[PDB]
């Protein structure tokens, strides 16, 4: 048994992924930068025993492929699992596709050839992804010709999926029908890739709906069509591959290996017009998915900040002996560390030295009542500006407003009941204009999480 904090130190928060938060860490001797996924044992349950998890981790470390994330180390303590691996800076595949001006079948074929090359390799080693989606397709670096890296391969076998809607955004579109009923094998990853290929060439999911349960209903039935006008500009071989990848019965569905030898992958990687209607639809889709996620994370961060404000105020009130409302530096460190000992250690706060630094950063700006307000506003600082940034990206015409039809789509992806947000809208919008600005939209989210 080795300790994580003795080998690695936290540098900055990279983001939130499946089963936990991702941190940019650095080796205290060699100085090698690494991405670390911190899985909380309280929030995430184990689907397998300790000996099964250690055997797969050991295998996953020895595996190597240019389109699969490299895992380096694994650590464990009383309340956490630390998966240490290679860090990628190119960002998510779909976030890059919306920034580029043109996109065609040659670009889509080059993307899916890499995804299949990685999936084929991991299938030969008896490892299944299960939760493959665009969010799990990161680009290795900030370049035009950057390789794709599939992340979280094999973690679904050992960790239970979250039931919280903030952790289930954009999952129902790509999940295979057999995974919903229980009997599934490695062919579920081909379906998930088939769905991604369908969106790359049209910009609309094949199985869609006004809410999570409606999307799963269409997926379970397994029916889709190429009746949208944008499919006329796409080739017949691209559609044939999608037909074979989105076959309902997994035994009849094409394998990852045979999908590489398909005429479409062989012809478009070894005329081709730009798919302009597809890029505009991927841009709208990505913006809608990111605003829905930012809304749920904003509502979540606000709720945790209220709980932590009252808990941190109760800790400092007990420590205040004379009752003057003031405390020393060393006292404030003991109280802030006590919050992590009671309400679970923070992802950014890797050790006691990280807490001492965070307390000093609050004291530079900032009376313990004033210290709580600043310390807790810095926790939400990322989620508040991410919501505003996501609202500005969603509002592509820069009108400053979001229509009622757009709210229904946003709240639909966030799985907020139709009658609940329409009732909350009436509490702020009393003139019924059928549209809201950012402040009004933020006020709706605050009312939805008890404010
Ligand atoms: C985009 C996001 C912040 C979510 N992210 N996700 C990953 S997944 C990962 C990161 C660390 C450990 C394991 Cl098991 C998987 C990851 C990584 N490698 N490098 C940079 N960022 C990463």
């Amino acid at each position: 048994t080795a300790i994580f904090s003795d080998r690695y130190k936290g540098q900055r928060v990279l983001g939130k992924g499946s089963f936990g938060e991702v941190i940019l860490c650095k080796d205290k001797i060699t100085g090698q930068e690494c991405a670390v996924k911190v899985i909380s044992k309280r929030q995430v349950k184990q689907k397998t025993d300790k000996e099964s998890l250690l055997r797969e981790v050991q295998l996953l470390k020895q595996l190597d492929h240019p389109n699969i994330m490299k895992l380096y180390e694994f650590f464990e303590d009383k309340g956490y699992f630390y998966l240490v691996g290679e860090v990628y800076t190119g960002g998510e595949l779909f976030d890059e596709i919306i920034s580029r001006k043109r996109f065609s079948e040659v670009d889509a074929a080059r993307i899916i050839r890499q995804v299949l090359s990685g999936i084929t390799y991991m299938h030969k080693n008896k490892i299944v992804h299960r939760d493959l989606k665009p969010e799990n397709l990161l680009l290795e670096s900030k370049s035009k010709d950057a390789n794709i890296r599939i992340i979280d391969f094999g973690l679904s076998t050992h960790f239970e999926a979250s039931k919280k809607m903030k952790d289930k955004i954009g999952t129902a579109y790509y999940i295979a029908p057999e995974v919903l009923h229980g009997t599934y094998d490695e062919k579920c990853d081909v379906w998930s890739t088939g769905v991604i290929l369908y969106i790359l060439l049209s910009g609309c999911p094949p199985f869609n709906g006004a809410n999570e349960y409606d999307i799963l209903k269409k997926v379970e039935k397994g029916k889709y069509t190429f009746e949208l006008p944008q499919w006329k500009k796409v080739s017949e071989s691209a559609k044939d591959l999608i037909r074979k990848m989105l076959t309902y019965v997994p035994s009849m569905r094409i394998s990852a290996r045979d999908a590489l030898d398909h005429e479409w992958i062989q012809t478009y990687t070894k005329d081709v017009p730009s798919l302009d209607n597809a890029i505009l639809n991927i841009r709208q889709f990505q913006g809608t998915q990111k605003l829905a996620q930012a809304a749920l994370l904003y509502m979540g961060s606000k709720l945790t900040s209220q709980d932590e404000t009252k808990e941190l105020t109760a800790i400092f009130h007990k420590m205040d002996k004379n009752g003057d409302g003031q405390l020393d530096r060393a006292e404030l460190i003991e109280g802030y560390k006590e919050l992590m000992r009671m309400k679970g250690q923070d992802a950014s706060m890797l050790d006691a030295s990280a807490v001492e630094h965070e307390v000093d950063q609050v004291l530079d700006a900032v009376e313990y009542s004033e210290f709580v307000t600043v310390a807790m506003d810095r926790k939400t600082l990322l989620s508040r500006e991410r919501l505003e940034r996501a609202f500005r990206m969603f509002d592509s015409d820069n009108s400053g407003k979001i229509s009622s039809t757009e709210l229904a789509t946003i709240f639909g992806v966030s799985d907020v009941d139709s009658e609940t947000w329409k009732s909350v809208l009436s509490e702020v919008d009393k003139n019924n204009d059928g549209e809201v600005d950012f402040d009004e939209f933020q006020q709706m989210l605050l009312k939805l999480c008890g404010n």
